[PDB]
Parts: structure tokens; sequence; C-alpha cells
């Protein structure tokens, strides 16, 4: 009998959980301490949240080490771990529309959005993920003979033990989900730290391990603060990998965490400065649908978010033209109704950000079209933004916004080269699109990009079974794909003399 | 023209270059300051070396960040890459016999063993590398369909860019070449840092890639310090990977530096105390054989050397005789005399480190079996040790000797899974072993060890195309193999709508 | 509505389809045509089974066709055929006491054993190669540049189209699924011919793809005669793969026809005569045990059985003694008893052939140590079978039974490469086993059998991860594994300048 | 000493052996049988060559197996087998000159052509085939475990054998290269026939692998009869593998031979007619240039040859006005002169069937624009042809000629389906391509093409590393890439419990 916080909404009853989840038990942190979640649509209270402390670290890693030393996890065949996850996978889904009511509540996620993307991507990543338990292989290899004797060598691929997972507020389930899949479907035990303002669906998805059979102490969740229990998860002697999403500046810091403790493994995503550039030969009305999508889905809370456009010269002022159209169809709303397509930022200081970037972009000289305000209702809305005339040494050409605006500079007709130096001039290089219907330019510009990820003639198309990670000080290492796998196992080399 | 040490010996003319190489061509460090190499089978100065300062840092990743950005290696097809790769290797084996005379002078290498592995196995994984510049493969990826559009998605594999490579002394050549071989299959420029007491290898090598056709700026190397130019390569803000082998603690500072600086990737491979098991049921001449040179190749400074033995009960007593009988017939003395086959220490730090070592392990306790002493003659000669009755608490149980010592502990007839823990018990895991005529007690053990290469029935058989890297505390990352690409390349994904 | 024949039996009610399934639903054959399907355990008919025409293969073929070009299985993604093909297994598991009873009645398969493999494996297969759908991936390749453009190459995997599956009577619920998954997972559809003589299980699964939502033409079943519907098969020009398992002579003939129709693609999986190669160094009573096994599991009716044992002289008298007294412990009767352990054989016609095997094995010399005889007993049961003083001239040495007959050849000891030759001394080239504690020699010996799979002290441990198929006259093609989905797909290089 | 035919041409002594060559060794056919070998660009006959016999046959397969079981061949590391096969291509690198003279006299390969393509890219498919020898790996797998015991299962890639190669006359050398690198890269032996009509660059090739240290009778080469000598190698019982390339009827004859002898393997690149879509929006003056390409390459004796081009409406008619210009550009000559463009037809039997190819389609209605006759000049010239009006019924929109005739039919403006379906009625698929700007087009039409390859805004563009091989009626198997390898090799599941 696990204790909820019962709340009726959306013509569903949620039961949410919502202290620290240790070794197949959810249970208060030590002094039971706690802090409030907060609700983005009004500036309520949620409820209560057990704020994990350094000894809870340490319970939970112990956990995750029992379970994967001697606990069932590490002794069931591939295979069998492969029908544990998709059955997690099943139960998800069964739970879909309330796991997609309590992100709409816990991050402001749209409830038709949460549903396809929020809990459908992480229902299709376990899945995906799942499939790969039975698949993942090593190799024989030809080596030199040490004649008149023989000699064979093979690799074996282990997971690496227990892995610490440090995830950003931004997709709180989806985030989770990418990370956790490939861990676990490699065999390992894993400690998770949501962000701290957003940790129910992390708790709810805890839940959900316990009806899909997941051994005890195979998933841990700390709800509680990155200055403490995510740098004690990246000092544990115990833990043997770190993957974290988050930030270009507490990456460096968790790596070199990793570094002064026992060297253990890491991959990082960290932030972008991704570029956009728009042809006058693409087909505009895409360009435009498709140019709102790579900067305001998800009310711009996106990892691999366009932060600049650049549009041709001719078609420049068309295109703002229809964009500004489109934005004033958009409606803003509370998440929870069907009739929203722009919910409110996730929280308020992130809010406050916002707020403050557009008095800079104003402020450095750029051109407002539209928006750079808080909208004038309760919670946490933003209005949809568009900025023009930016010019490379502003701050808004530099800086991640990670909120709904739209950063448009030109570029010469007939450049093709003197735009791709302005869209690699940056340090970051997670993400980049290109729109054009012309095949030599398209393939020319991916080529050129210096991103993990080109979109061409689309934006944000990811999907389960293609890699994402970033180039330069984005970060390295993969989510999503096979590619995720590797960071979550180990090569053992094996060589016979006979 | 180029600049000369030349010196008759071993029935040849060394010509050694002994300055800096940066952009193609041999120069003085800043200042022209220099630093004396000594030759450890005597003791005496081969001669002075110029001693990179930070702006010739600066200056040689600006050349290979110019040669891989704008000159021929970044157009060659990948096909070209090879064949400058393989002529490389067609060049080095050319120059075998003098590659092994200078390694011979400058590290103490037996001069037969460095003709068929320090230089012998550079040459294969020159030619092995080459042999996949055509052979990086991305994927294309069955993604779900923006129907009624549809997706194509693939993946590039593409170079990271300038990367550094900094490397240890015990084979001066053969690491620099694992790590430069890769770093150059996958399209990469490299500024390598030598050990600073083995850097003449490194030179002549250089001198080779002129010879070979390698474009100016493709390879730079820097004989100097670590904490100067080693430091100043993983700081700088345009190497974008660092490569590395060496002690754990230095590898913690390089991680480090890597992380607070521009997230630069970072491979590791760092010490070991590797555990060899022999059990009763093995071949026990072999056993002997292989037992000693797992403790003696290339006198002990040997990243996989097994720094335990651990030897059942029954054979404990007759396994140490018959060692001491063999030791008695090794020949120590000049490693450019065809009999020789103990040459001597690598410099005159490291012996004296030895010298404590064997001193802290009598006096904890362990019985000194032969050998503890500098041998009696000039240069740094020491002699083949073996101590029994070593405990698992010693100081000698724990810490890596990196010298001719053999560690034996003894275990009980039929442990099996008591042997492992105490092999185990140790935050390294770079190699192990077992001897034993048994299949499944060698499939068990093989399973159980946690060290990145476990050997059965013979030692130090590596290849150049079966990976090598460490577990824990050993680092992480491959070395040989396909597997060492990896860490040499990044994954772009490219997703079309159409 | 479907008709069924119902049948009380195991504490069930059967529900058993009867009819061709075509294009979504079971119909008649033309003319109306049927023909007896007969229970083994009494010689009884169980039903009437339409009988297949040309007209029927025609129909089966276009629906195929239909389906494929444009039907939803051509339009989804490969991660909803994937799904798909999950539930498929979901619903046969579903059915598993069913299937399992129907498997019991129309084969002759031991109830429990039934459970075990025969349907417990094709859920394993079906949920196996599910996952592989969206993990099928081609590649991008580095080929030269046409400078001054540029080339991009890739390759797509695509489907084969329309393929016809010809499978034995020997596990026919299993032989179906093995190649039936990997095709359908592979993106193709399929017309299935069961043997004649056992049809039910397959009716029964083509049930259950409706109940799991197969678009309707995808798997197409047609109970029937291989000289008439297998023929047209291979002959048809809009089938353009044959995926075939069971006798050599057939197989040449299928493979003759794919030739002379339209070069069809052609897997095979054909006879054996397998050796099993017993030292004097193995375990003995583990040697029994899976000896036994490797001869009479699924009384002898068995791919990979071995047709050779070679024992070692010194251990042969005890090994042959152990194998009567456990041969003495068999259980024949009824496969639906739980305690029988020793089913009857498949139908009549093999029955002859195995009693005739034993005739002549009499005839040539070899010593009957025990049964080569029809059990006094209604229905078609082989009495399990030894014979001893086998010698490699002789036929029972050379041909195949396919039944319950142990076949033991004595080798003289320390002897090694002898007995690999004579043991290689066959066209086939289907399975091989060896038992040994001695590392040295399972590897040289599994280096030198000349078979698709070497069981190294084990036996009939096939794992649908793992691929099985033959070399030499057994075949070539896996069924099973990745590898098998190559026999299901084709491959298109796309090449681009620009 | 190798007897030769000795001949000054081209600044060059050639001396061309012309005997078989078995077993390392030149000799004459059973009873001295010889035929002639004809010069076609004057008729004349250039020396007589032995003419293969059964018993010769059957001598080369004995050496073929003698060098697989018991000789070095069979015995070197998979490493040095590569160094053999790159010391194969520099020995073929010295000889480059005297190869290309000879393919210009024995095939009237254009000189300059032949150096680059013929000689050169055969010289990069040994390199590129010598690099895979010791990258080719197979896998260790995670089946279920047969608790309480462990389970390790691996695959090793082996040799097939035995194989016989069969290739045709158009590119003598280069296709004799593209199926002999890969078949001896994985470590077969082969007895290679060579067309009749072309024997003499293999036979030259030969005496190369014995200056290259290719152990004896590894390769073998027969030239002779397709009926007789190839007849024999499909059916011979030690052959395992046939690798064919040639028309669609014989590669039917000779798998139906396989399967009726022993099962061999066989790779078929058969027939194509290959269509080349030209859509309004491409580069016109390009699509001029590959268009001419795609049809008159090595005198239209290529394989992937267009054989039909789609021109689109409204550009048809400027395409053919361009087309005649640079056809009658075209020099038409000796193929040693350095400006001849157009060399002769392979051999006299070919051309006539050029000749009656274009009286058949001037008699069934298609428009004549150029050519389509002999040029009159001694030897077999043809003049290069261009058909207009085409349409989906001719003989000529369905046959191969194989000759340099450009074969057009116009199809409307904006179909694109359209156009597809006539591409694609065909029963060949070997290759094709799309000219076109649009990248949605270029896209959606290499996915529809139902062809081995899809070329895009180029032609003819094949690379070592990029698998080319037919689907339908043009095949399967591919040569080139990768891929090829999987046609040469065997893979062998090991399975252990312990
Ligand atoms: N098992 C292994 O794979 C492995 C390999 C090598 C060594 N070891 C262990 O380490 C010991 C060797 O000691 P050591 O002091 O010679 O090795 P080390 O300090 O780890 O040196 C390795 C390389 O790192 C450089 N380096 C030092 N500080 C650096 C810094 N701050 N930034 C960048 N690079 C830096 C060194 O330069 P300098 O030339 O100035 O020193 C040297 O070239 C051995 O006794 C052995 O136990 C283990």
């Amino acid at each position: 009998v696990i204790n909820y916080v019962e709340k009726a909404v959306n013509k569903l009853t949620l039961q949410m959980p919502y202290q620290l989840f240790i070794g197949g038990e959810f249970v208060d942190a030590e002094g039971s301490k706690t802090y409030n979640t907060i609700n983005p649509t009004d500036g309520s209270v949620i409820c209560q949240v057990s704020l994990a402390q350094v000894s809870d670290v340490d319970k939970a890693v112990a956990a995750a080490k029992e379970a994967f030393e001697n606990g069932l996890w590490g002794k069931i065949n591939a295979r069998d771990r492969g029908r544990l996850l998709y059955r997690l996978a099943d139960v998800m889904e069964q739970h879909q529309e309330e796991l997609a009511t309590i992100e709409a509540l816990d991050a402001g996620a749209v409830y038709t959005l949460a549903l396809k993307t929020h809990v459908g991507m992480s229902i299709q990543t376990f899945r995906y993920f799942a499939g790969w338990c039975d698949k993942i292989q090593g190799a024989t290899i030809p080596i030199n003979q040490a004649r008149p004797n023989r000699n064979l060598t093979l690799t074996k691929k282990e997971p690496v033990g227990v892995c610490g997972i440090v995830i950003p507020w931004n997709y709180p389930l989806m985030m989770l989900s990418w990370k956790t899949a490939a861990c676990l479907a490699a065999g390992n035990t894993v400690v998770i730290k949501p962000a701290q303002v957003t940790p129910l669906t992390a708790l709810k998805f805890a839940e959900l391990t316990l009806k899909a059979g997941i051994p005890k102490g195979v998933v841990n969740i700390l709800p509680g603060s990155g200055s403490l229990v995510g740098q004690r998860l990246s000092d544990h002697p115990d833990v043997r990998k770190i993957g974290f999403t988050g930030s270009t500046e507490v990456g460096k810091h968790i790596m070199k965490s990793c570094a002064l403790s026992n060297v253990k493994k890491v991959s990082l995503q960290l932030g972008g400065k991704s570029p956009l550039i728009i042809f006058a030969d693409c087909d505009l009305n895409k360009a435009v649908q498709m140019g709102m999508s790579s900067v305001f889905f998800n009310k711009g809370e996106n990892c691999i978010a366009a932060g600049r456009l650049f549009v041709e010269e001719s078609i420049h002022n068309q295109f703002v033209q229809k964009v500004v159209e489109e934005v004033e169809k958009m409606k803003i709303g509370n998440p929870l109704e069907r009739d929203t397509n722009h919910g409110p930022q996730n929280h308020e200081a992130h809010l406050r950000k916002l707020v403050e970037y557009c008095q800079r972009g104003v402020k450095e000289g750029a051109t407002l079209v539209c928006g750079g305000n808080q909208v004038p209702r309760p919670g946490f809305f933003f209005q949809p933004t568009v900025f023009t005339d930016v010019e490379d040494h502003m701050y808004i050409a530099k800086e991640e916004s990670f909120g709904p605006i739209m950063i448009i500079s030109r570029f010469a007709d007939g450049d093709v080269d003197a735009v791709l130096s302005r869209a690699n001039a940056t340090e970051f290089g997670l993400a980049s699109g290109v729109f054009t219907r012309d095949i030599n330019k398209a393939l020319y510009v991916s080529d050129k990009l210096q991103a993990g990820t080109v979109f061409i003639n689309t934006y944000n198309k990811t999907d389960v079974a293609a890699p994402f990670g970033g180039f330069k000080q984005s970060g390295f290492g993969k989510d999503l794909g096979e590619a995720a796998l590797n960071e979550y196992l180990r090569i053992k080399t094996v060589t016979f003399e006979y």
C-alpha cells in the first residue's frame, strides 16, 4: 500500500506517489524533509515531495549495487530482461492518460502533445530498447596465430554496473525514458535524479516499475537538488557511469566530479544554439509551418529548438508576414484544454529568464515583431515571440533562450558558404536544419553544418531508433538508437591460446 | 635539410632529429630551450632535445587545425588517406632496424624484442587502420514516417577534428602508433606529446611522415613536460579530443581539464594490478613460461603485466622452484647484444622506485625469493624479482610496480570463487589471465574477472585487431580493433522529409 | 464465422480450422477437394482438410502480391509491423495449450514437449523477430569523390516481396514459425505450404493472425502436396523467394525450379548426418544424458539429431551400458499422457522407412543392441534403437534415419584427427558436437568439424538469436538470428553526385 | 621459363602467356588443343590460346582443393593473406600499362579508359578487399542460459572452400578482379573461366599472382568454352560455390547445374534493361553529358548501361538536339590513339547482333536519329546510335542491346508515378538513374525504382566499397563492398554449456 496524493482532474482520478523510491519502496527522506512542486498553469502547490538527502543517495546506490550484484536482474536471460521492459512499456501505455495529465500539471505540457510525445515516445523508447536486449552482440576476431599454436579472440558486451542519471525539466518523463530504457536494456541498475521542479511523472513511473515486475533496487528515484543529490551520484565510489542532460556548465562540473572520484564513464547532452537555414527556393508555406514548430514546439522548452533562423533576403519579409499571421492563430491556454496549443512555461524562474532575455534583445537593437512578454493571466505563460534584424554580435544570436522566441537574421541571395560560416560560429553543435528544394544545396549544407543532427525540409523529427547527441560544447555520447547502448556497456576481450 | 644527431651503432648509422616537429618542419622551441635524454644502458646523455613551451603548443595546434580545415588531408578520399597510411607503414618497415635501435638506446628495449614488438607491432597497427579508412560506415535507419509524407534518416561518421595524444615511456613508438594510427585513419589531425624521458622514436617517426607524403600539419610532435605541454593540450579551446595512456592520477587530472575547458572528448588507459590465476590442472611447464612472460616481458614496463599471481596450493612450491630455475637462466645486459634477454629499466627515477618498492615488500613481511636490487653494472638494471607469501592487505598486493617483480599468493585447492574475489578486489581492471586445461573453469573465470582483457592459457597476446582498454579506475575507451575508431569519430544524424 | 472441427480432448475444446487460408479467409479448395489427416497415436482420421490445387496457389500468390504492393503491410512503419508480430506472439501464447494439443494429435508430439518447444520456441521466434523490424539498417559508405563534385552513397535494406515457404512435418508449427517470423519481420508477405501430413497447427496459426490484426493476404496457408502446390510456388513468376526445409533431393529440385522460372532467391536447410564425438575425458554421466537427448529428442524427428556417435575406446563399453539402462526407463505412450516421454512417429510411411533402415543395418553387419522395430500397439510407434560396431562403410553410417536410432562407432584413445576425418567424411554438414573437459581439444575439434553448428558439452541447444543452417549438401542460408533476415531482404545502393 | 607471345606495341614489348594456368604453372591443354583470339580493331588473330578440356578442369579443381586443404593459403594468418593481396595489387600497378594494352588489343578497350577503369579499378579492388581479410568478424550472442548451467554462443566466419568463377567479355580483367578479390580475401581458392573470346588479361594476371607470391593452386585459370569448362565447374563435386556474371539464360542454367550436382552456393549478376529518368528541372547540359556516358561508356558493353532513357516532354527535343551535337564530336578509331573516345565492339558475333538489333528497332516503328550501322573500316566498329519515339511494347524497349544505342522515350510533364511504372515494367532490376535538382523527386524516385543500384544526378559511378548486384531476373548476391564477402564466407555457430 503506497501513499498517494489524489486529485480529480481531466475526468480522471490521479494517484500520485510523492516519496523517494528506494529498493522497491516509497519512503520518506531522512528527517522527513519535503519541498513543494508548483503547477505552472496557476502558480499553486500541487503537493509536497520528499527531499532526498546524502544518506538517501547512499541507500539508493546500495540498493542498486545489491540489485546488480546479487539480485535477479543480474541473473535472468537477456531475453527475459527484454520481456520485463516490454511489459513496463505496456503498463505505461495502460496508464497513458494519467501520465500525460500528471505531466500537464507538473510541467505545463499541453495534454494532447504530452499523450503523443512526452508519454507516447517514452512508451516507444521502452519498446525499442526492450527489443535490443537479446540482440546486443560481441565479436570473434581473426587475430594473428602464435604458431604452431592456435588463438581464438572474442569480445563480450557486459553491463557497466550502477549508473546514475540526472535529467532536466523540459520533458520530464521522456528524458527519463530515453536514458533509463537504454541503461536497463544493457543490464545495468540505476539511480535517477529528476529535476527538482518536475518530480511527479518520475515517481509515478517508479510505481509502474512495481506493476511491471521490475526487481526491487533496479530503479531508484530521488527527487532532490542537483547540488546535493546529483553531486553525490557523481562522487559516489560505487557508481560506474553518469548519464547527464542539462546545461553546459553543470555538465562540465559533473564531468569534473566523475574524474576526481573514480573515473566513472560519463555522457553529456548539453546546451544548443541550433541554426535553421531557409533558402528562397524552399516550399514557403511548409517552411513557415516547420519554422514555427522548430521554435514554438513544447513552448520552446526543447533541447533541439532552432535558436537562430537565417532566411534568404528575397523571401525574408514574406516569411516574417506569414509567420506573424500563424502566430496570431495560436491558442494560449490551460494545457488540459483541448483547444490549447501553447501552454505555460515550466516554472517561474524560467519565465523570469525569458522576460529578461527579450528586454536584452530590444535593448541591443533587434526588431521586436511580436510577443516578448509574460501573458496577462495567472501562471507562467510567455507570449510567442518573433525578433528580426538580429546581427551576429548580439546576445540573443549567441545565448540559448529555451523559450518560444524566434530569432531571425537575413542572408544575401546566392550566399551558401557565408551563411554556413555564421551558422557554425558558436561553441555549441546540437542540431541544425535546412529548407530548400535543391538537392545539391541540401546535401552540401548538411555536410558543412557542425551539429549532431541536421534536419532537411523538416524539424523536431526525432525517433527512438535515430541517435541524438551533440558536438563541441553540446557534449558527446548519444541517446536513442543502437548508439545509445554503447554508453551503458563495456567490452571485455577474451583471448585463448590452444 | 633536417638537423640530425648522427651515431654509428648496431651496424647502422642512426640519423636522429632532436627538434620540435610543427607544420611539417623541425624547429627549435621558444628560446631554444632543450633538455637531455639519457641512455639507460650506461647513464650517458644521448643528446639534447628541444623543450616545447606553451607558445610551441599553440603553434602545433594551429598547424593541426589548419591542416584539418583547409589542407589536403581534409579533402582527399578516405581510400587515399588509407594509401598514405599504408605508405607510412612501408616507410617504417624500411627503417625498422634504425627505429628499433633508437628504441633500444632511448628506452632500454632489448633490440630483438623492439624489432618484433615496439617496431613490428607499430607497422602492423598502421597497416591495420589504413585498411579501415574506406570501410568506416554509417547507417540508414527505418524511422517512423510523418505520413502522408516520407522520412529518410542516415548517419554520417565524421572526424572529431584536432586531437591531442599524450603517451607514457614504456613503449614509446608502439603507444604513439596505437593511438595515432586510429586517429589519422578516422581523418583527424593530431599533436602528440611523447613522455619527456623518451622523445627520440617519436621524432624519427615525424621524419618518416614526411617521407610518406603525409601533408604538413597532420602530425605535430612536442617533446616536453606533461605539466606544461600536456596540460596546455588538455586546456586548448581548439583541441577536440584527448587520447591518454598513463597513471590513474594523471588521467583524473586530464579528464578534469577536458571538462573545464570545452568538454573535449577523452579516452583513458590507466593503471592496472592485473591478476593471473594458475590452477593445478594447467600444463605446468607452460604456466611457468607464460607466467614469467606475464611479469618480465619488456623488463616488466608493460601496462598489462600480471601484478599478482595466484597459484593453487598443491602446485605452488613446484611452480616457485621452476620459476627460480628459469630466472637463473636470464641474461641481463646491453639491449643491443643478441643474447641479452633482460635490458635495463627505462630511466633512473623508476629504477629507484623499484628498489623502494621491494624494500617495502620485505619490510611488510613478504618472502623475497630472488632479486630485489639494482644489478651492480652501469646504467639502470634491476634484478628479476620473485616474492612469495604475499597477503591481500600488503602494499605490494595493491600497488602496481611496473617492474620485473613476480608477486605470488596461494589459494586453497578447489577454491574458485574465493580466489576470484581476491583477484577482483582492486579498483583497477585492465587485464587478467587464467591457466587451466578445464573448459568449464576457463569459461567461468573469464566471465567473473572484472578486467578489460582476459587471457586464457596465454598472456601478453595483444593483436592490432583486438580492442584493448580497462574497466573501473583503469579508465575507458579502447585502443586497437575497430572499437578504437569510435573514440576518434563523431556521428551526425541526418533526417529528411520528402 | 469460421468452420471448425471440434474436439474435446486434453480437457480442452479444440476448434480447428481445416480449410485453405487465402486473403484473410478460410475457403474450400477448387472442386471442394479434401484429404484426410491421420492421428499417429492410433491410425485414425482426425478430420478432412482442403486439398489446394494450382488455381488456389495462384489465388494465394495474388492475395500476397496485393497485400505487399497496395495493402497496409507495405505502408505501415517497420516499428508498427514489429508491434503486430509481438501481438501475434501474445495471441499464440494465449492459445499455447490448444496449439500444443493440436500438435500432439497431428504430429505425435508429446504434449509437455510441444508446450515447451514446438509452441514455446515458436512464441520466442515471433517475439525475437518482432524486435528486429525497426533495427534492420543499411549503410553510408565513404566512396571516392568525383572531384570537384561530391558523392554520397548509401544502401537501403528492402523486402524481397512475395515469398513461398515450404516446410517439413517434424515440428510443424515451429518450422513454420522460424521462417515466417523472419520473412514477415523483413516486410514481406507469404504463401506457406505445410507438409501435407501435418496441416493443422498451420491452419490454427492462420486463424491467430486474424486475431492479432495481421492485414489480410500477408499470410496465406495452403495444405496440399509438394509435387503440386510446392512446385507451383517454385514456378510462379510473382514469387521472388522460396525458403525451404526438407530433404536434399527435394531441395535440389526446388533450386532447379527457382532457376528455370524467374531466378527467384532460395534458401535451403536439407538433410544431416551429424556426428557427436565423445572423448574419455568428458563428464560421462552428462555425456549419456546429452547423448540420449541428441538421438531420441522428439522421437528422433529432429533436423539436428546426432546421426553418429563416436565414443573413445576406453569408455565405449561403459557408455553403451549406461545408455541401455536409460533407454529401458523410457515410457512409450500416448503423447497426451503426462508420464509419456516417447511418442509415436509422425506418420506411417515414415515408420516404414525406419523399419527398413534397421533391417539394412542388421543386414550390413552392425550390432543391434536394442529396438529396431515397430512397437506392438495401434498407431506408428517405433522402439528406441541402439546400434554398435558401426563401420564407416555401412549404409547406416552414411544415411540419415530421422528416427530414434543411436548409431555408435569407437575410435582409438588419443586419436583426434583420425576421428575428425571420419566425422567429416559425409556430404552433409548440418550439426555436430563434442564432449570433453579439455579446453584445447574442444576448441580444436570445433574448428575442424565441417558443420553449421558445433555443440560443446551439450546438444540440441538451439536458440532463436543463434543462426542455424548447413554447409555442403545440407544447403545454405540461415534460420534464426540476425543472419536469417538477410535471406528475406535485398540491398539497394543509392549514389548521389552533388 | 614461361612461354610468351611477344608483341612490340604501344611503346612496350608485351609478353603474353597463352596457356592454361593450373597449380602455379602454365601448361598446354589436353591433346595440345588451342583456339584463336581475335583483335577487334582489325579482325586479325592475336595468337593461339590453350583450349581447356574436362580433364583440365579436374586438374585445376584438384590443385585448388589441395591448395585450400593442405597448402600455405589455408594456414597463414588472415592479416598475412591481406598482405599478399595488397602485394598482388602493387604488382598489377607496376604492370598497369602492359595490362591496359593487352585489354585494348583483346577486348577493344580504349587504352586511356582501360588504364583508369579496366585496370585502375581492378587494382583498387584488390587493395580494398586486402584490407577486409583481418576485419571479417563473427559474433557472440546472448542466448538463453540452461540454468543452473551457463551457455556461450559464438559464430565463426569461415571460407566456403573451392570456388568457380565464370565471367563475361565486356571488362575482362575488371570482372575477374571484382569476384576474385573478394573470393581470395575470404580465404578461398579459385578456378576462373574467362570468356572464351577474351582470355589474355586473365592469363597475364595469373603470371602476376606468381610474382606476388600467391601460393601455387590458389588461383587457376582455364580459357575455353562455357558449355564445356564452365559446365564442368558448375557440376564438379568438389566445387562449393559458383560466382557468375553474364546473360540471364546462362545464369539460369548455371543455377540449375549447381542444384543438380551438390547444392553448391551460387551468386548471379545477370542481364539489365536499366532505366534513366531525366526530369525537366535537371541541369540539362550535365544530363546530356551523363546521359551520353550512361549509354556509350566502354562502347555500350557495360552491364549497368542505361537501356532506356525517359525524358520529360518539355525538354525532350532540346535534349535530343544536344545529344546529336555531342555524338557528332565523338572520335571513333583504334583504341591505342589517345584521342579515340569510341573503340570497336568486342568481337564479330556481337557486332552482328547489334546490326540486327537496330534493323529490328526501325522495323517496329522507332525513329533512328543516328547510327544503327557497322562503321565502314576494318575491325568491328559500330556507329553510336540514338532512337527516339520508343514505345513501351517495342522489342528495343525490352531487350538489352549491350551496345552503344541510346533508346529514348518521352513522358508527360508532371507525371512521376506514371513514368516510374514504365521504368519498373521489366523483369530486369540491375541499375537505374534519375536526373533532377528537386530533392523530393530524387528521393521518392530512388525509393520506388526496382533496381539494385539507383544513381542520382550521375551515372556509371560504381566504387569498390559500394555493393553492386541485381533484383528480379538480374540475379542476386553482390560484388564489391563488404556485402560481396558474404557470398564467399559461411557462418559456423559454436555453442558451449559450462
Ligand atoms: N598500466 C598502464 O597502462 C599504465 C601505463 C603507463 C603508466 N602506468 C603507471 O604509471 C606509472 C608511470 O608514472 P609516470 O609518472 O611516468 O606516468 P604519468 O605521469 O601518468 O605520465 C604519462 C604521460 O602523461 C603526461 N602528463 C603528466 N602530467 C600531465 C598533465 N598535467 N597534463 C597532461 N599530461 C600530463 C606525462 O608527461 P611527462 O613526460 O612530463 O611525465 C607523460 O607523457 C607507472 O609506474 C605505472 O604504474 C600505467
